[PDB]
């Protein structure tokens, strides 16, 4: 029935926005036209000038000092992420292992998704989009850490060529934490169950919201694919720089 | 709202489940009386007997033992702490000094649900050691657990269970007034809501309990003597026990 399917994505749209401050739209706005525009960073010079204008939480090298950043955001994209997953109708009512196992292999695929969205060619939004941080001054960065986020740059303007919205994204993101095929679950059946509603909600979406946008629900399919791979990548570049206290633990 | 109030109750009652595999209500079903039957440890030869059967010098390995598993809890602590709304966005210095000073605090306050007045439960429930086998440790051994043992003693009177301890300990976290805090203000806003969460949740869960949440709040004192006699035990250890090591983990959380 139609109906149920845009009611869950409405349902969807309206919790994705409450779990998550800085959305696409907002996001894009920010990278587009202006009004006061954000504080750049494209240099050592200006990184330095922008800790200054720019209150970093996670200021407790350079190069360091960047990534410690970016593992400060993740834990709280984390948080966020769980809290959406939450109003997902069935997620709560799952084993709870098994919503842990969903979380844990989820997160990241969720991460460089919504990432995207705040990335252009050029750069990437920071700190709830008051920050710009150029993909060039990324890339400079000392060698393991200059290319931790080319990767991530190559498949956003991929990714963003698809032009979808929030309230598209908001049933993708649902999706991705639904699969089935995660290590250690124990109850698979109700996961592909509440799935294969969320796809069914999806693929209304899509034709509703873009008519013209020849087989858009299989290319996002197929885009699941580039997530595992920058995922199964991301991870091994942790395994490389963990080869060269209460901290730690935070960031396990 | 209320409404509000009581979704943050669930939320922080799914993640103390998620965080702590050994519950208050699990623990209490082990100390009752079955399949989940503990091995007793009351002597020297019980102690050999049950290393066979459960998963240096005495005193030292089981001083040892609670130093591995205060590790182990710190970590699981450390999760929980995250899951509480606001806390990881606050400033990093400050989430990592309210962890170390809020963790022995939540130790102690959850090793009351492992404890009677006779023992405590150990390995995941598996074993029991007894209060007086505790106490007659070679000092200064003798006496490291009594005072947890008093503790517990008065606070399991309370009779929490875990859905009031999961807000409680969420309360104890977000202390303002930790030594060397950046930003006061954002902590206790996060422990106004928390608090008036805890007020809620005791109210509907014990309501014939008259004024618990105050006597709740009054056991906080308890916890920071407890805290303050460990470090002055620590200490001792350091110089009568030059040999004897210690987790680097711990090591930084009492160092200050
Ligand atoms: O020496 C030990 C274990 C010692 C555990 C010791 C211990 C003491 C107080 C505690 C605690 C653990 O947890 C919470 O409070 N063995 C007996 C069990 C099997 C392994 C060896």
């Amino acid at each position: 029935e139609s109906a149920d399917l845009r009611a869950l994505a409405k349902h969807l749209y309206d919790s994705y926005i409450k779990s998550f401050p800085l959305t696409k739209a907002k996001a894009r706005a920010i990278l587009t036209g202006k009004d006061k525009s954000p504080f750049v960073i494209y240099d050592m010079n200006s990184l330095m000038m922008g800790e200054d204008k720019i209150k970093f939480k996670h200021i407790t090298e350079v190069a360091i000092r960047i990534f410690q950043g970016c593992q400060f955001r993740s834990v709280e994209a984390v948080q966020e992420i769980t809290e959406y997953a939450k109003s997902i109708p069935g997620f709560v009512n799952l084993d709870l292992n098994d919503q842990v196992t969903l979380l844990k292999y989820g997160v990241h695929e969720i991460i460089y998704t919504m990432l995207a969205s705040l990335m252009n060619k050029d750069g990437v939004l920071i700190s709830e989009g008051q920050g710009f941080m150029t993909r060039e001054f990324l890339k400079s960065l000392r060698k393991p850490f200059g290319d931790f986020m080319e990767p991530k740059f190559e498949f956003a303007v991929k990714f963003n060529a698809l032009e979808l919205d929030d309230s598209d994204l908001a049933i993708f993101i649902a999706v991705i934490i639904l699969s089935g095929d995660r290590p250690g679950l124990l109850n698979v059946k109700p996961i592909e169950d509440i799935q294969d509603n969320l796809l069914q909600a999806l693929e209304l979406q899509l034709k509703l919201n873009h008519p013209e946008s020849s087989q858009l629900f299989a290319k996002l399919l197929q885009k699941m694919t580039d997530l595992r791979q920058i995922v199964t990548e991301h991870v091994q570049l942790l395994q490389v720089i963990k080869k060269t206290p209460l901290l730690q633990e935070i960031y396990k």
